[PDB]
């Protein structure tokens, strides 16, 4: 049984080495070549784990336990699988001191527990007020991203754009990110970027006949599309006058099909299906807005930021289930063109337009500004914030020694080692920061004797301890305190195994 | 991790090896034979990656980022991808001591921020009005390309047919080179080109060759015949002998329609049917058989609109021109528009011996123009030569030691890798490279002598400027932001994972 | 010609790998096992050099080369060695860039040159005067080695002996080391040590007089033994008068020798039994067999000659004394010629617990004695622990680009090689060697703080003068006269031809 355990063990190092050069905002990326061709560059974890299969079930479960959190941010994923791996390379030396696994579980479990009080009991209160500090928050969390280009602007967009989403539920802040629209563009700067406070939809439209501009247009969201009468009745001609007027009723069907649509009156229509040529002069002759196929996607987030309903059927429509806007335009934005629905009835809503001067290269925006939406909206949902760089580990592991002594011989090894496991981290971001891993971390904890200096950690360009809230390195509490959990989760559940019979074929 | 950055790092080395003998303009050429058989021999750095594929991704990735260059010009390509492999070469001593990537590309940014401040700093302002020195820099351009012959008359013909187009935006000097037409002849010799200032078209007898004061009508429709197969199949029972008649008097009435406004020359971009030719030669009107480019620049040339549909004609939408002729140049004919209603109307007939070889001429022209585009639009220029790099190389040596310790190194390489380019320059020449470059930056202790270069044929330093060694001082600046940017983009890999 | 060159370079590096962990006073040891069984550890290089040989000639040459420095200590012969060796490191990589040897040597000349010239410019001077810099020096250089049990106290006593011996000549301070005796005793501590202003003998019949007050001394260097008549005579035996003769012979050698007077007589050959008895029985002191080192360090103190033939003696010869007597000092008895009437006298007596630990107190303080006689007679003195390197460094760096270009490349690789030394100190010392080096550098921006060199032990960048870590001027500057002859001796070699 040791030696099933061995290979379950050296499967969590062998992620843990792979992700390991990644950590840290100085950390190094990995590239991945599709088999279609294409490349893609990158260290976001997510991507990496990902692209990167595993045929060993275990990796297979520990994947699933790091990146299957239940929140939109990937951050805090590779901390959670590097811990993981640090706390199964200590486990080991605890094996190789003939301690039964069942007792490393026990002292990790008071440990994690520990762990998440002290990160409660030193995480530093924050209010959605306090915008600076979000948008340092915003700053860390995207910063880290391959992209550095403006980083500043960005944030500000991101904090801004948050604040705007969140309500007071029970005087308790929710927010829901299905609010917030993000499309993309291909070409252009990364500062000619834009937000938009109402829905934005990247198409262009059907005609250029049509008016492109409408003041307080309603909008019409109709997920509908001919209709075949080849099986309803044979289509038999043999006299030639007979049939040019069969077509003509058949053009009167769809005048009666549209005439329905047209008795209400609407401003701006959207349907998600291919727009036939013949409605388009008939809806432009009214002197209306249409669209080309957008996605089912838009139209959702549309629908309740506008204040109507999509609807299925084109028969059942009332005159209340349309949206509701204040001002419709549509505009180039670089080289191509895109439709802006602006000042929707909803008041919470939200739309962002990003570019990148290469197609390859804005999609890392993209990846980067999730995180750094989610990352900022967990700081406003949970209402505390903790300075990274090292000064929450330190702490961490100073606690469970000091915590260590007073539990009992056989589990207090088990928390040590939990401690150095935490400890051991920083090393690691030193290490891709190019220093003494080592001098570093004993500097660091050495700086913590004064309970004052706790926020010091280790800025990665200066090579020197310093406080890290002033620097603007600060994290959300709860992403990193999951990130524990997980890991922890993870080992355990390494060191709760025994042996493996799956059946294969 | 180590392996992948060694097989990435010898990825741009190998791209480096291939490109660094055709570098300079006494440089290598290389010949490339076509699967179907024909031979192409060039030094164009574009061509060479081009037809030479890799396989290797971050070989593609490297590709990518040196040939997708913003600027119209491939000039500057080779300069950069040159500059990535001598920064990974140092790259790698600097890794043989101990030093994390993340590091060599911190102080690789500060190096390539102030190699463009240095740049920026010495460029010397250059205006439009100074044609000389504009012509100076399209000789530089196009010289260092296999054509040689009547370098000057070309050069010269660049500087008057670019001057043209240029206009005053925001009194900031715009240009538009798709304003300027560019065709192309087989046989003649490279005198026998000329520029001309109307719109040039490379295209019935008894049509008038000749019209004064020519309205131009765009027509982007067949001239040919409607087809009634598909329509009907017609069976033959003196009837059909009418039939006829009628189908002809669709072409007169479909032509009547376009001689409403009564227009001079009609061009479309279809095989005209052989009955609307003697109709249309009966009025005294005359057509030709085009591709939609050369439409599209007569277009807005001619102050008029290319017509998608013969119904919705109208009488203003056709261009004007002042005189219009069709001419011999060489042994084949050509038509050409000349006195054009807009004023940025220019166009280029280029000539060459063999058909292989006036190829050449275009590639060299192309830059020629851009080249020089890219002095106007920018307003500063700089000495080639190696007057440049080594400048660079003085000031990051004498700023690497007030930026810290590990940084220093990473400076101190990159300025060793500007320098090491002009030794691969000399490496060219046949001369010695250290001996020439340490000349070089031994004789800059004077700042007078700031635009001492090497001279590729008498070998010695010498001042660039006064010689007609300029090259434009944005090209030759971006060429260190793509360089940088693939380096770092190579020193920021750890490893790949394929998919299947 | 290249593999040639490529082996004598491999041979440098060797020997510069095989002392590199020595070097600094936070280095390493090395143990050496005697063929006769006998365990030697020592950091100390001449003795490993001696005791570890060498096949390769080159490698006999360069030894030759380092070891045969023309001072009293052995202390620089290290630094000479290693610096020679990353002299070679450098020129393998100006070789690797096509570079003819010569010219290297050319440049490394210039380097060497101006390194000395950068060592007298900042050379500070020190006077015999200024006794606690001197103390400063010593310690500096004893505390390198093995022991440190008692630094100060040695030091101290190296100091006061030292300034003893020093005489003015022709104003200039000369001092010669045969001047002071060192002898050495097994068992006791190493503060059980200590200095005598007279001679000390270091040996020991029970009725002599073991005091005598104003003692003159003869200084025979003859065997008081009897004559042999063996050879002379086979005697066939009367006898019992032959035997009184003999004894007649010895009185009557004695007699003469008692013709002047002299109080305590000393000779190098074993003692006869029955002149024991003669001489005790007048109220001499004698002694048995003492080394010529001592008797002729004895003949210049005493104010007398050491005399070959018994026959020839004179009453002046003989050398006098203010004082003489015997001493146990731990176990063992000692003779003690205090206050003789040279001024110039000296003696000092060392003690170590373990009889092989007591000798590298000796080779520990011959250095300190040296290292401090050449401050005395150098009149310069400069603070080490990387405080010159470094300057060697930036003025080379700074006076490179004004040389010419080939030479300004060695010039440059022989400023990287001072420094990469101050880097291989920081090696054994456990920190980065990188790091430290580049913030010292970066540290002397400033002038004022020239002195700054890395301390050991708190691993900072301080002011080595203030901390006590001064070296001798001259010393240090041998070692790169020593390494640079070296290196060049190295780098002018094409081919070996033995006789096989
Ligand atoms: N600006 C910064 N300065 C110092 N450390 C930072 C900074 N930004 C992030 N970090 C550190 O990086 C670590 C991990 O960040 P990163 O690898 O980019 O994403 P993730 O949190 O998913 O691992 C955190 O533990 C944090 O302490
Ligand atoms: N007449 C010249 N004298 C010296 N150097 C020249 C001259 N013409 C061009 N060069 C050098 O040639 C280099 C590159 O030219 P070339 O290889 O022909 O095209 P590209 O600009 O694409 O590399 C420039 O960096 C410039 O320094
Ligand atoms: N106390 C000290 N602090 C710092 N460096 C020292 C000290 N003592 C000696 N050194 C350094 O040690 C180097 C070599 O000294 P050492 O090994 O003792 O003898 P040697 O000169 O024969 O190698 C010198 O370059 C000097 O700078």
């Amino acid at each position: 049984g040791k030696e099933a355990l061995r290979a379950n063990i050296a499967a969590v190092k062998a992620i843990e080495e792979a992700l390991k050069s990644t950590y840290g905002p100085r950390g190094m990326d990995k590239m991945l070549v599709d088999s279609l061709g294409d490349i893609t560059i990158t260290n976001d974890g997510a991507t990496i784990l990902d692209k990167m299969d595993l045929q060993h079930p275990t990796g297979k479960l520990l994947v699933q336990i790091a990146k299957g959190q239940d929140e939109e941010t990937a951050d805090g994923t590779k901390t959670a699988v590097i811990l993981a791996g640090e706390l199964a390379k200590k486990a080991e030396d605890l094996l190789y001191k003939e301690i039964h696994p069942t007792i490393i579980v026990s002292g990790y479990k008071k440990a994690e527990e520990i762990a998440l009080k002290t990160i409660q009991e030193i995480a530093q209160p924050v209010t959605i007020n306090d915008t600076d500090v979000l948008r340092k928050v915003a700053l860390t969390s995207l910063g880290s991203k391959a992209v550095a280009g403006a980083r500043e602007y960005l944030a500000d967009l991101v904090v801004k754009a948050v604040a705007q989403v969140a309500e007071l539920r029970g005087d308790k802040w929710y927010v829901d990110l299905d609010n917030v629209q993000i499309v993309k563009k291909h070409g252009g700067s990364v500062n000619d970027t834009q937000l938009v406070y109402g829905i934005v939809v990247d198409k262009e439209v059907v005609h250029p006949g049509m008016p492109k501009r409408i003041e307080n247009a309603k909008i019409a969201l109709l997920d509908a599309s001919v209709e075949k009468p080849e099986l309803d009745a044979e289509i038999r001609i043999n006299d030639p006058t007979q049939m040019h007027k069969f077509l003509e009723e058949e053009e009167n069907i769809l005048k009666e099909k549209v005439d329905k649509i047209a008795a209400t009156g609407a401003n701006v229509v959207i349907c998600q299906k291919g727009i036939d040529e013949v409605a388009q002069h008939y809806l432009a002759k009214k002197g209306i807005l249409a669209v080309r196929r957008a996605k089912k996607s838009d139209l959702e987030k549309l629908a309740r930021a506008t204040g109507g309903r999509v609807i299925s059927n084109i028969d059942e429509l009332t005159s209340q289930d349309l949206g509701y806007a204040a001002l419709v335009e549509e505009r180039k934005v670089g080289e191509d063109k895109m439709v802006f629905v602006e000042g929707a009835k909803n008041p919470k809503s939200v739309s962002i337009l990003i570019r990148g001067g290469l197609e390859r290269v804005v999609d890392e925006t993209e990846r980067a500004l999730r995180d750094a939406l989610g990352t900022v909206a967990d700081v406003i949902r949970d209402g505390r914030a903790v300075a990274g760089g090292g000064a929450v580990e330190i702490e961490i592991a100073k606690r469970l020694r000091k915590y260590a002594p007073q539990v009992g011989g056989k589990e207090q090894l088990a928390i040590e080692a939990y401690a150095n496991a935490i400890e051991g981290l920083i090393m690691i971001l030193a290490e891709n920061a190019g220093l003494d891993p080592i001098d570093k971390l004993m500097q660091l904890r050495s700086l913590h004797e004064n309970e004052t200096n706790k926020w010091y950690g280790l800025n990665l360009f200066t090579g020197n301890p310093e406080d890290m809230w002033k620097l603007g390195v600060i994290e959300p509490a709860l992403v990193k305190m999951n990130a524990v959990k997980a890991a922890t989760e993870a080992v355990t559940l390494v060191l709760r195994i025994d042996d493996i019979v799956a059946a294969g074929k």
